[PDB]
């Protein structure tokens, strides 16, 4: 049928919440001053990234942190990461939910560990995206929402 969809622009911007820390506190994390340090930008620009749906932050004990793993080994944001956020944002998934599936090692996932050559069955999808095996993560994101 002739029926165009008025969904030309996806809503990839909104208010991204910060709530329950999914990663364990011993896992490497970034903090607002540290990200400001990393990108060479003010804290306010870091907050803008968060407002633009480029990055996600969670709260541990009271402090707001951003997992190291959201940034590549080059200290850059993963290109398709705001992309996953786009689909999950449209699906109405909160910060805690995003990291939920993302930090859960999947038994049916067998990927090579980032930095390594070897394959790990039942690994965290984070290593997949960090090693540009992101498509499986995008798939998992899609399956999680739509």
């Amino acid at each position: 049928m002739p029926g165009r969809a008025p969904g030309s622009t996806l809503a990839r911007v909104g208010s991204i919440p910060a709530g329950d820390d999914v990663l364990d506190p011993d896992e490497p994390t970034y903090d607002l001053p540290r990200v400001a340090e990393l990108l060479g930008v003010p804290v306010s620009k870091v907050a803008q990234q968060l407002r633009e749906g480029h990055l996600v932050a969670v709260r541990r004990a009271g402090g707001v942190v951003i997992p190291q793993v959201f940034f590549t080994n080059s200290g850059q944001v993963v290109k398709s990461l705001p992309g996953l956020l786009t689909i999950l944002h449209d699906g109405g998934y909160r910060d805690t939910e995003i990291m939920r599936w993302l930090f859960t090692p999947d038994p049916s996932l067998t990927i090579t560990r980032d930095g390594s050559r070897d394959a790990v069955s039942n690994a965290r999808p984070v290593d997949a995206l960090h090693a540009h095996q992101a498509r499986e993560v995008v798939r998992r994101a899609q399956a999680m929402a739509y």
